[PDB]
C-alpha cells in the first residue's frame, strides 16, 4: 500500500495495482501536460499538470466508493468493484492533449475537420495501449477481478455506453455517476480540479467534498439508483456551482488566456506538416496525424511548445516566429466577442466569413475562436433513500488601421450570422 | 502599472521596467525550469517553475526596502533604489539550469570538473544578456535609473562583490542583504520559495513575512547599518527555522528524490557529447559547454529531458533508458548514508572520483559479487540575527548502486562501510 | 486603537472616542445582529456594536484611500471625519434582535405608524449630541454642526450637507457599500460561511468617476471578479442564513411573545413617562433601553399578566416550535377565512482611460395547511 | 438523523438524540446568555460568544477524543455506553457558570459570602442534578442503553472530580475516561482545546495548534504505574505549538489592565444591590434564572435602593474605569485585603510519550490624583506584607 504526498488531499494511499498502472509511460506521460493549457501564461501560479490531476481524481472516486459502501452495505459493493472506480476515475485523463482542452477542441478541428475526436476517446484508446504493452491484465486477476468484464466496467465509466452498460447491470447504476457525471454536473473529477485549480489560481475554494461525502447516499430516484445529497445540507451544492462559475467567468473564460492558446494552436498548424512523430511499426506520424496510434500519441505532450520555440530548422521558421512574439508579448488583439442567440468542425470555415462580410484584410489575418461552457436528487431524514456558447474574435495586425477594420467585419458578420450586437 | 495574480503574495503589481525585462526570451526561459528540480517525481504538488517564484522574490524585494524607506527617511532610500533592488529578487534565478539545483550542484562538476562554475555567475551572464539583446539599458535612464553603476549594483546584489561593493557606497550597505544574505541566511528569497514550496508541497508553514517586515529596521551594529528585527517579533523567526528545518529535512533531502536527481544527471553525463544545442555565430554547443554561451543556454530547460527521452538515435540509446528506468520505477538502490564530520569536507572537484574510490573499497570478508565503479552512485547534499527593543531602537554523502538484486546490494553496503572505515566518515546506520 | 477578528486594528481619533464612549451607542451591544438566527447557528452571538465600529472603519478606509488617490477630488479633513461618523451611527436605531423589530413588530402592533431602523438612527444620534454634549467636541477637531450634523443624517437616511460636487461621498455609507462589506465579512466570520470577496483590495482598486454626468464612484475592470463573488456572498447569505426557515420563525414566535407583553410591559423615558413595547420607538429616552434584556424580561418575570407571553418563550426553549405549513396585520384573518410571515430583500474604470466609464405559512397541522392553500389561490398566489 | 449543527469552529456537530433532549432545556438554554470571556467583551469587541456554543464544542470534542481511542484500540473496552457518557460530561461540563463567568465564582462570592465554599464546578453538579430530575430524562437515558444510578456519578466525577481510587463510577482500568474532559496533572483536555480554539476565533488571534491532530495520534498508556493518555514523541512540536497559544490567551486577553478593572467594577455592583444574588447559588430553580440579565437588569433600573449601583454602572458606559494602582492568599481573605478608602485589590490566577498568582491594586477616584496616594499606600502594603517590590 503506497502512499503519495498531496497539498490538496493530504495523503493518498495506493492500492498496489494502482500502482502498477501509475509506474507506466502511459500514464507517467501525464507530468507534461499542463492542466489549464494557455492559462499558466496568465496566471504564473497554475503550472500543474495532468498527472497529479489524475491522482486526485483516483483519490476522490474511492473515497466516494467506499464510503457510500460502509453506510450502505446493501449496495452490495464490493472490494473489486472499489479498484474499478478508482482505476476509472486515474484513466479519465489519458487522452488529454498538448495543453489539454486546447487540443481536443481547438486545434483538431481546425488540423483535420474530418475527424470526431475527443479526449474521452482517447483515455480509453490510452487505457488499452497501457494494459496491453505492460501487461496489467494478469495484474488485475492477481488482486481478484475479472479483466474481461472489468475492463469494460472501467471504459464506461470513462467514455460512457459503448439499460445501456455492459460492465455493471443496473443495480450498480450509481457507480457510473461517481467518476464522470454528465447530467447532475457532480463527478469527483470536478471535485478535484475545481479544489486544485483552486488552490494554485489563488482563488478560495467554498465547496467541501469531505462534508458532501459525509452525508452522500444512493437513492432510489423515478426508478433508477442516483447519487443523492442531504436536504439540509444544500448549502455546499450552491456554492460548487458558483465555484464552477467562478472558475469558468475568471480563468477557463480568459480573454488573454485563451487568446496565447490560439497562437499556440495557429503554431502548430504551421508546424503540423513538418514535424514528425515516431508511432508503432516506425511509422512517422504528423502532429494532426498522431492521435490514430497510441504508440506515437504517447510521446506528443507539451514538449512540442519548446522544441518549436528551439528549432533550427527552416522548416519550421513560421512556426517559431509564432512562438516567439508569445515570449516577447507581441499577441493578438482583441477585436469583440458574441452569442448564438456552432460545431467544431465548422471550426474551419469561420475565418473565411468575416473577411468577406464588407484597408484590405484576409483570412490570413483572422482568428476565431469558439469558447464552450436543479437536477439534483436529495433525500430526508423523515425518508431518507427516497430523491452556453461564446465567440470571439481576434486580429494578426496589431496596427490601429487594420484593428478598426477587423471589429466592422466583425460587426457585419454577426449581423448577416444573426447574432447579439457586440 | 501591471498586476499579477500570484497565489502566495496574492497581488504583485509591476513596475513596467521590470516588465519590459519579464517580456524576454532569457526570463520567461525561467517557466520551463521546475524549481524543486527532481522533487517533482516524489511531491506530484511541486510542479512549480523557477518563473513563478523570481516574481515573488522580485514583490518582496520591493514590499522591504519600500517599508524601510517609509519607516526611516535618513536612510536615502530612493525611488531608484527600490526599483534596483526589485530588479535584482526579479533577475536573482536567471542562470538556474535544468532542474535547477541538480546542474550547477551534482551535473557540472561531473561532466566539467576542472571548471568552476556557480548558477549565480549564470545570472550575472544572462542579465547581461538580456539587456544587451533586448535594449533594456535606455529603458532605465528613462525611469531614472543610471546604467553604468546599477547594473553594477545589481549584480553586486545578485553574485556579491566584484568596502567591496562598487556599485553603491557603504552607508547603504543594508541593501546588500535583502535579496542575498550570507551570514544570517534570512533574505526575501528564503521567505518566497519557504512560501511557496510549502503552499504545494503540502507542508504547515508558521512564519508571517508581512508581520516581520512590519516589525523591521535598520540599525547600526559594529560601525556598519544592518537589518534588524523586533525583540517582541523574535519567536516569528522561530517559525522560519522551523519551516526551514522541515522543508530540508522532509523535501529537499528526500531518499529517493535526490536518487532520481542522481538517476537523470546520470543520462545527461551519457547523452552531452552528442546532444547539440545553436548558440551566438552558429556555433554548435553540448550539454556541458553550453554554460560558457549565454545565447545557446536561453535554449537549455528541462525540455532536454523530453528530448533525450522521446530521441530515437541509436546514439543515445543508454541515454533514453536510464531516463527509461525512472518511469517504470526500476531506480537506482540506496546504499547508505554517512557525514564527513570533524574531516574536511568533499569539494566539488573530487566528486567524478569518488565512485572510483568506493568501487576500491576492500571489503573486510569477501563476497561473491564484486562491484566496479560503473555501479556506484555518490551523491553529496550540501546544506547571527540582531534585534531591537521598543524604547531604545552540513554535508550529507549517500551512496546508491545501479544493480537491484539483493544480494548485489549487499555487497555494494559492504564496500561503502569499508569506504567510510578507510576514510574516516561517520559508520553507516543501519 | 481596538483590536478586531475581522478588521485588525482599529486606529480611532478622540472625536469617534468620545461618540463611542456614550449610553446611547454603547447601548448596541445588547441587539444580536441576526436576532431569531442566534437559535439556529449557535456561532452567530455578534452584536449590532462591534458591526458599528466595522462599518465606521470601512468608511474611513473608503474616502482616505480615494483622497490619496485623487487628492483633485477635494477631499476634506471633515469628510473623512464625517463618513466615519456616518457610517459608525448607521445603525443606531435598531431595536431589541434588530430586523425582526422594524421589519415585523412595529408593523403588527401600530399598523399605522411607519417607524424604520433607518429613521430610528437619526432620533437617537439627535438624543446622543444634544444630551453628551458632542456638538462642542466636534467644531474643537474642525467640524461646524450645522452643516456636518446634517450630513450625517444624510448618509444614513440633492442634499444639503454637501453640494452636488461631493455626490460621491453619499455612496458609501449607504448606497454596494462599506457597509455591506462589513455584515456580509462579519457574518461569514461566525456563521462559518466562505466569504470570497476582498474589500482591502475593492479599496485597492476604488475610484472617483464621470458618468452620465455625475460623480459617483467606480471599479477596475480587471478586478470585475471580485465583484461577482460578492453577490455571491451576498446571494449564499440570504438563502441559508437570512431566509433560514427556523430561523424566520424563531423570529415570529418572539414577535408574538413581545405582543403578550406590550400592553403589560413599561420602560421609563423622559420626564418619567411609562411607554409600552411598541410605544418606545416615539421617545428617544426610553428606546436606549430597549435592548435583549426584554426577552429574558418576559422569560424571568413572575408576573401572571405576562403568563401568556412566557409560555410562549418557555415553549421556545423546551423546542416545540410553530410548524411549517407552506410558502408562496390583515393576513392571519384572511387566511382564516378560507374554508404567517412576509420576508423581503456598476460603474467600471479602465486601465487606459480612467476617470470615464416570500410569503410562508404556520394531525392539526396537516389541515392547516389545506386550509392555507386555498388562501394562495384566493389572493391569487402560486401553489405550493 | 443525528441533527447537525453548524459550528464555525469545529464545522458540523452531531448530536446524538440523547444530547439534544439535554440541551433543549431551561437549565441548559440558560448558557446562552452568559458571556464567555466576561468582562474580555468591553475590552474586545470580537469576543461576543457565550458558554452555550462553548458547550457545544466541547461535547463535540469529547466525542472525537474517546472514539478515537475506541476504534484505535478495541481492547481499552471503550463502549458505545462509555462515550455518551463523556459527550454528555464535556456538554454540561460549564453548567454553573454565573454572570460573565469566572469574574462569579473566582471575584465576587468569595467578597459577598467568604464564609461560603463556592466553585462553578461544584455547582454545575447541582444544575445537571436538577435538570435531569426537572426535565425527565432519566427515563430518556435508560431508552438509549445508559444506566442512571451508575453514571449520573460516572459524569458527575468527570465535571467536579471524586465526590486509592478514589472514583466510584468506573473501575481503574478505565481511568483514562476522567482525563478527557477534566485533566488535573496535565492541563491537556478537550475543555482547553475548545476555548483556546474558540477565544482566538473572537478575539483574533493566531492559534498553531491543531487538535485534529493531536486526537488522531494520540493513545492510552501503561506509564506512571497508570492507565493514562498520550501523546507521539513527533508530535512535540504540535504539543508545544499550544503552549504558545494558552500563555497568549493568559497574557493578552485573560490577564488585561483594563479587562480584569471592568471585572471588579462589575462585581462592586453586584455587591452593590445584593433569592438574592449571592443566595441564588443554594437554590438551582432560581439560580437558572441568574445570568448575564442581572446586569442590566441593575442598569435599566428606576428603584432608589440600586442608584449607586447605577451610577457605577453609568460609570462603565461613560468609560471611566478604576485608576491601575500597580502590580505584585486564600478565598475567605480576599474580603480584608482592601482594608489591608474605597480600595479595590484584585487576585488573579492561572506529559506523556510513546514511540502563578498575581495581585493588582485600582482605586475608585481618579482624581485627587494623588493617585499617588493609591501608589504610596500600595508600596507600603508590598513592603509591610513583603510581597515583591
Ligand atoms: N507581460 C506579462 N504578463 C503576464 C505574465 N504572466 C502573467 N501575465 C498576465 O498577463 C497579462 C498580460 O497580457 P496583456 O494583455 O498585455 O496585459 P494588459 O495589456 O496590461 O491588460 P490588463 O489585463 O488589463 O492589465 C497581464 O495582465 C498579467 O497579469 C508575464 O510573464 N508577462
Ligand atoms: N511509485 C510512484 N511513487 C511516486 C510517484 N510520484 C511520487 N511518488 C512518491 O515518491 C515516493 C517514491 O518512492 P518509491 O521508490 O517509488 O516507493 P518507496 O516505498 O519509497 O520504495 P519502493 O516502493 O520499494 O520502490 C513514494 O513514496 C511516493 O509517495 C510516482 O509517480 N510513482
Ligand atoms: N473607550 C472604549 N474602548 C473600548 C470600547 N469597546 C472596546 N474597547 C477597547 O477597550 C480599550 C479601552 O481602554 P480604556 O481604559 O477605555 O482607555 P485607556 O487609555 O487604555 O485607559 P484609561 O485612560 O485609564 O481609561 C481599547 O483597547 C479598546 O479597544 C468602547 O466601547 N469604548
Ligand atoms: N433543537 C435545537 N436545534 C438547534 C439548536 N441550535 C441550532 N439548531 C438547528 O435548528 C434546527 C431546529 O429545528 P428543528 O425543528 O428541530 O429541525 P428538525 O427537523 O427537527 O431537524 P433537522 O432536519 O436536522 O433540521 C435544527 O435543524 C438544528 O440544525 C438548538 O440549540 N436546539
Ligand atoms: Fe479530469
Ligand atoms: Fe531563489
Ligand atoms: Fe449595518
Ligand atoms: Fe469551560
Amino acid at each position: 500500500m503506497k502512499v503519495i504526498n498531496d497539498p490538496i488531499h493530504g495523503h493518498i494511499e495506493l492500492h498496489p495495482l494502482l500502482v502498477r498502472i501509475i509506474d507506466t509511460p502511459q500514464f507517467q506521460r501525464l507530468r507534461y501536460i499542463k492542466q489549464l493549457g494557455g492559462g499558466y501564461y496568465v496566471f504564473p501560479g497554475a503550472s500543474h499538470n495532468r498527472f497529479e490531476h489524475s491522482l486526485g481524481v483516483g483519490y476522490l472516486a474511492g473515497c466516494l466508493v467506499h464510503a457510500l459502501g460502509e453506510k450502505q452495505p446493501e449496495l452490495q459493493i464490493s472490494e473489486r468493484d472499489v479498484l474499478c472506480v478508482q482505476i476509472a476515475g486515474l484513466c479519465h485523463d489519458l487522452g488529454h492533449g498538448p495543453f489539454s482542452h486546447m487540443f481536443d477542441g481547438r486545434f483538431i478541428p481546425l488540423a483535420r475537420p474530418e475527424v470526431k475526436w475527443t479526449h474521452e476517446q482517447g483515455s480509453v484508446m490510452m487505457f488499452e495501449h497501457l494494459i496491453n504493452s505492460n501487461g496489467i491484465k494478469p495484474v488485475m486477476e492477481q488482486y481478484g477481478l475479472i479483466p474481461e468484464e472489468d475492463i469494460c466496467f472501467i471504459k464506461e465509466q470513462i467514455v460512457g455506453p459503448l439499460w445501456p452498460y455492459k460492465g455493471r447491470p443496473e443495480n450498480k447504476s450509481f457507480l457510473y455517476e461517481i467518476v464522470s457525471n454528465k447530467r447532475n454536473g457532480i463527478d469527483v473529477d470536478k471535485w478535484d480540479y475545481f479544489a486544485r485549480d483552486c488552490h494554485h489560481l489563488g482563488i478560495q475554494n467554498n465547496f467541501d467534498y469531505k462534508r458532501f461525502i459525509k452525508f452522500a447516499r444512493v437513492c432510489e430516484v423515478d426508478n433508477e439508483l442516483r447519487i443523492c445529497a442531504r436536504d439540509k445540507e444544500v448549502g455546499n451544492l450552491y456554492d460548487m456551482f458558483h465555484t464552477r462559475n467562478s472558475l469558468h467567468r475568471r480563468a477557463y473564460q480568459h480573454k488573454v488566456g485563451n487568446i496565447i492558446d490560439t497562437m499556440i494552436t495557429d503554431a502548430f498548424l504551421k508546424a503540423d506538416d513538418y514535424i514528425e512523430i515516431t508511432g508503432a511499426g516506425g511509422k512517422k506520424y504528423r502532429i494532426s496525424t498522431a492521435i490514430d496510434d497510441m504508440e506515437a500519441y504517447t510521446k506528443l505532450t507539451d514538449n512540442i511548445f519548446l522544441e518549436i520555440l528551439y528549432s533550427t530548422d527552416p522548416k519550421l521558421k513560421d512556426a517559431r516566429e509564432i512562438l516567439k512574439q508569445i515570449e516577447y508579448r507581441n499577441l493578438f488583439k482583441y477585436v469583440g466577442e458574441t452569442q448564438p442567440t456552432i460545431k467544431r468542425e465548422d471550426y474551419e470555415s469561420l475565418p473565411k466569413e468575416v473577411a468577406s462580410a464588407k484597408v484590405k484584410l484576409k483570412a490570413e489575418d483572422f482568428i476565431v475562436d469558439v469558447i464552450n461552457m436543479d437536477h439534483v436528487s436529495f433525500y430526508c431524514k423523515t425518508a431518507p433513500n427516497r430523491a452556453e456558447q461564446l465567440i470571439r474574435v481576434y486580429c494578426k495586425k496589431v496596427d490601429r488601421k487594420s484593428l478598426y477594420a477587423a471589429r466592422q467585419y466583425f460587426v457585419q458578420w454577426c449581423a448577416d450570422r444573426n447574432f447579439t450586437k457586440p
